[PDB]
């Protein structure tokens, strides 16, 4: 599976049936039938003590893997019931400014997007978390071209060293908290993971608002490689999949 004519997104139902599954993402988010619910609380990310490890070239995006072994980094609140532990944090781009994240807002697509990922505690490990409909928990953060952001500088002077797929480099005291808006208002759904095995297992917490990086760092993020080193040469563009039926899904909003 990849992202190519011969691979991308339109292929994957053959070897995932679940790509046709009920609760599918990316989706588009329509501000005006999102509902909005004043019962939810409001998020609770404690990264204070968090502690990033490496990051890693797969060949389908860049990752930012952190020690999940204890409770440093989790996000607790919101549509959330326990405690969920940060465990890699990695980003979808585009070609054009006009395109690269996955989930849209009123078919409005961003720069990039975001995706830190954190698995229930109440299952053990992640692995035992995807087993079940509310294992994981996905922030979403849309970026667009504006002023740099200074927390994302550290991860683009690093990618010369991941540049080809399987490659990986020591990342450590790497602050996430650097990665985000203001604002924690969102909007939540139920959905899948958005890369094969695309497991119907996350609660998607979609920010709304975005995170300015200048042209340099989104130039920087776009010259990495999907394909090994010593193969013909993919740049790592466009590794989004498109918006998904919403089917029997409401949209919940933490704001009005
Ligand atoms: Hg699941
Ligand atoms: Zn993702």
């Amino acid at each position: 599976w990849g992202y190519g004519k011969h691979n991308g997104p339109e292929h994957w139902h053959k070897d995932f049936p679940i790509a046709k599954g009920e609760r599918q993402s990316p989706v588009d988010i329509d501000t005006h039938t999102a509902k909005y619910d004043p019962s939810l609380k409001p998020l609770s990310v404690s990264y204070d003590q968090a502690t990033s490890l490496r990051i890693l070239n797969n060949g389908h995006a860049f990752n930012v893997e952190f020690d999940d072994s204890q409770d440093k980094a989790v996000l607790k609140g919101g549509p959330l019931d326990g405690t969920y532990r940060l465990i890699q944090f990695h980003m979808h781009v585009g070609s054009l400014d006009g395109q690269g994240s996955e989930h849209t807002v009123d078919k409005k697509k961003y720069a990039a997007e975001l995706h830190l990922v954190h698995w229930n505690t109440k299952y053990g490990d992640f692995g035992k978390a995807v087993q079940q409909p509310d294992g994981l928990a996905v922030l979403g953060i849309f970026l667009k071209v504006g002023s740099a952001k200074p927390g994302l500088q550290k991860v683009v002077d690093v990618l010369d060293s991941i540049k080809t797929k399987g490659k990986s480099a020591d990342f450590t005291n790497f602050d996430p908290r650097g990665l985000l808006p203001e604002s924690l208002d969102y909007w939540t759904y139920p959905g899948s993971l958005t890369t094969p095995p695309l497991l119907e297992c996350v609660t998607w917490i979609v920010l709304k608002e975005p995170i300015s990086v200048s042209s340099e760092q989104v130039l920087k993020f776009r010259k990495l490689n999907f394909n090994g080193e010593g193969e013909p040469e993919e740049l790592m563009v466009d590794n989004w999949r498109p918006a998904q039926p919403l089917k029997n899904r409401q949209i919940k909003a933490s704001f009005k």
